[PDB]
């Protein structure tokens, strides 16, 4: 049993490593520290200052260069003993405050344990290196363990969720969130390999639903400044199991697909993978038959200036996604669509408008019109006149518009864009086709979407994840509500999310979204006319918005993570997404098979019409009705650094996280009753020597530690007998620990 060997790779990467003493005595010291601030020249970087001496109200402690500085004892962030440095949950520690709390997961970062509990939460830091935990042999070593019977892993709190499926008879959820790189697509993937081999039926099936998330990361994942292989799409995953406990079946919802970086990215960025796919991947041969050429052929992947990620094999990659959809199940007929598709949007990129004529625009060279056309299979002389000559309804009227270039490029990026979307919704309905249930007796279900969003410029993409966000943490805190209320019942014992969430998205009165969607409503509305309606119902008058001092395009929300300001350019045409009737039109009587979808299909095509925002709402409703039924898990991945580098853990970085993420809030809750909580017996185990009396393994394991404590004279206020642990308040255990056997 790894478990019990500590010379298995277990022991070596998933615990802190065991000498050959346990006893008490090892750990003792009459040094005392505390966490000081070396500098309110930063105040999440802190250092260990001894305290040399005190007052009854203040501590004096050194610092590193040997000055001597005073503290409040009401204000001192007290190091924890020795001993506690590498505990699996933070719930362990005595003194709960921030820089104590980062210094744990430090101490196990340091030595590569990226995975440590806070109460409910999995907490996961990205390690930026491959550590070898995930191999089929560490998957059987977790399997049916409780959370307290081996160390903390994703493969851990997958194991919980699945038990208490099968014994509860209750659907779960896994929720991962964090920021861009922090690891949440790696973790989301742990937790379905460990499914699929807790459950899986020794087969077609999970296959068919492990090569479903290839797919779509290739067509929703791209390299940002951020992540190479950035998630630009958030999604839940449902995974199906019979009442058996196998798995029987799966589902995908997807959302916010960014659809924009199909036309363009920043420096240094990639558009979506598939572009560089097919076009490294290709036949000689397909690419004749794609008009296809390099990427610095194309606009659509020659501005950023990356064609190529390190390491990275678009070729190899090509072959990948190809054998997972031959898996999936798509027909090479489909296949060839998908990447006619493709490539006609790179076509659509490299269409040029010219002016002059007079203020309209034309096409005098076609090749671009042409091939994209052809990949299409759809008119281009009717592409043509749907680009730059729509027919636009000026009331009973139906006229062609003449567009200039710019106005005609746009519509072209419009079209691009919807095709892209479209292609994406495709994609995910036709893998839920393969592998969803309409037969279904339990689920868990995964959810891998990012956390709050606060960019140097944030916009109405922002606030809708921000919005989701605000749900999600006041979904914990009721649930970590309940839980804990729980557990005191148990062993016999003693906001705001809501103002911010109507701010967003209230109806009477109305809120951000709702104002956004009635100015959506007509067609001469500016970025203007919705920021003056904004400020006019909120600014003075909301207390979480707040109208800037002299920007006039942006607004603030306090959010649960702190204010966040957003800029209001084009959120007008985002909330509409609009596409010329005639460009629908158009595609509509495509001869391509995929083609004809992405258009006459009323799903796929259409929102409902709803405004974008409304969707978003309503479709964040119906996740959140489902979370609702589930059992939920929590796992906070966070990004050591900004740099993609591992053994470089900013505390900087790490604290902006914590604080943003719920975990150091909980914290702070949890601090104030009785954070501590052990096992009678584990108690004595350790402690027994510290009173003249009690013999380590005593059956009256709770008289032993009434003992210890009496011995002691601890003050009662600070503990509490509950009827299978003890109970401690806030550094009553850590002076406890401080005690002389
Ligand atoms: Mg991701």
């Amino acid at each position: 049993n790894p478990i019990h060997d500590r010379t298995s790779d277990y022991h070596k990467y998933l615990k802190v490593k065991q000498g050959d003493s346990d006893l008490f005595k090892l750990t003792v010291s009459d040094k005392r520290y505390i966490w000081y601030n070396p500098d309110p020249k930063e105040r999440d970087s802190y250092e260990c200052g001894e305290i040399v001496s005190e007052t009854s109200d203040s501590f004096t402690f050194k610092t590193v260069d040997g000055q001597d500085r005073q503290v409040k004892k009401d204000d001192a962030n007290q190091r924890n003993p020795i001993k506690f440095d590498g505990v699996e949950d933070m719930s362990e520690l005595s003194y709960l405050n921030e820089p104590a709390v980062f210094h744990n997961l430090r101490v196990r970062y340091n030595q590569d344990l990226i995975y440590t509990y806070s109460g409910l939460f999995l907490v996961a830091v990205n390690p930026f290196k491959r550590i070898p935990i995930y191999t089929q042999e560490m998957v059987d070593i977790f399997k049916g363990r409780r959370r307290n019977e081996v160390a903390p892993h994703i493969f851990a709190i997958s194991d919980v969720a699945y038990r208490s499926m099968l014994d509860d008879r209750q659907n779960q959820s896994l929720l991962i969130t964090g920021e861009s790189g922090a690891g949440k697509t790696e973790n989301t993937k742990k937790v379905i390999q460990y499914l699929a081999s807790v459950a899986g039926r020794n087969g077609v099936l999970e296959q068919q639903i492990l090569q479903a998330n290839p797919i779509l990361e290739a067509f929703g994942n791209a390299k940002t400044t951020r992540n190479n292989n950035s998630s630009r799409f958030g999604k839940f995953i449902e995974i199906q199991f019979n009442n058996a406990g196998f798995i029987s079946g799966a589902s995908i919802q997807s959302y916010l697909l960014e659809k924009s970086r199909v036309v363009f990215q920043s420096e240094t960025e990639r558009n979506y993978h598939i572009f560089y796919q097919l076009l490294a991947g290709a036949t000689a041969e397909e690419k004749k038959a794609l008009h296809l050429a390099g990427p610095e052929s194309f606009n659509y992947l020659n501005q950023s200036g990356c064609v190529d990620i390190k390491g990275v094999s678009d070729s190899e990659e090509f072959k990948i996604t190809r054998q997972a959809m031959d898996i999936v199940g798509f027909s090479q007929e489909e296949q060839m669509s998908i990447f006619k598709i493709i490539a006609g949007i790179l076509h659509l990129g490299n269409i040029k408008f010219e002016k002059g004529a007079g203020e309209g625009a034309v096409l005098k060279d076609k090749t671009a019109l042409n091939a994209a056309s052809t990949v299409f299979g759809v008119n281009p002389s009717v592409l043509e006149k749907a680009l730059m000559e729509p027919r636009i309804l000026a009331g009973r009227d139906l006229v062609a518009q003449h567009l200039n270039v710019e106005k005609s490029s746009s519509s072209r990026d419009a079209l691009v864009k919807a095709l892209y979307g479209r292609l994406f919704l495709w994609l995910v309905k036709k893998i839920n086709n393969v592998l969803c249930q309409e037969r279904k007796a339990y689920f868990i279900g995964v959810l891998d979407i990012s956390g709050f969003e606060i960019f140097k410029v944030n916009s109405f993409e922002q606030l809708c994840i921000n919005y989701t966000n605000e749900k999600l943490q006041q979904f914990f805190n009721h649930h970590m509500f309940k839980l804990e209320q729980e557990e005191y019942l148990k062993e016999k014992i003693n906001l705001d999310s809501q103002a911010t969430i109507d701010l967003i998205d209230g109806r009477q009165p109305p809120g951000i979204l709702a104002l956004l969607d009635e100015q959506s409503v007509f067609p001469n509305a500016t970025d203007n006319t919705l920021i003056t309606k904004l400020h006019s119902h909120f600014s003075k008058k909301n207390a979480k918005y707040e109208e800037p001092r002299f920007s006039k395009t942006e607004f603030g929300v306090t959010h649960y993570a702190g204010q966040v300001m957003y800029e209001i350019q084009d959120w007008l045409e985002k909330n509409k997404d609009p596409l010329q009737q005639d460009l629908e039109l158009c595609f509509k009587d495509s001869s391509d098979n995929v083609v004809t979808k992405l258009f006459n299909d009323p799903n796929i095509a259409s929102r409902a019409f709803i405004t974008v925002a409304a969707q978003y709402k309503e479709q964040l409703a119906s996740l959140m009705a489902t979370l609702e039924t589930t059992n939920p898990h929590f796992v906070r991945c966070i990004i050591p650094n900004n740099k993609q580098l591992p053994a470089k853990l900013e505390d900087k970085v790490v604290l902006d996280q914590l604080r943003c993420n719920g975990v150091l809030e909980g914290i702070r809750i949890t601090r104030k009753g009785f954070p501590n909580r052990i096992i009678y017996a584990d108690f004595v185990k350790r402690y027994y020597l510290l009173a003249p009396n009690v013999p380590r393994d005593a059956e009256d394991s709770q008289k032993a530690t009434d003992a210890v404590l009496k011995h002691l004279n601890i003050d009662p206020e600070q503990y509490r007998f509950g009827i299978t642990k003890i109970f401690f308040r806030a550094g009553q255990l850590a002076r406890i620990e401080e005690a002389r056997e």
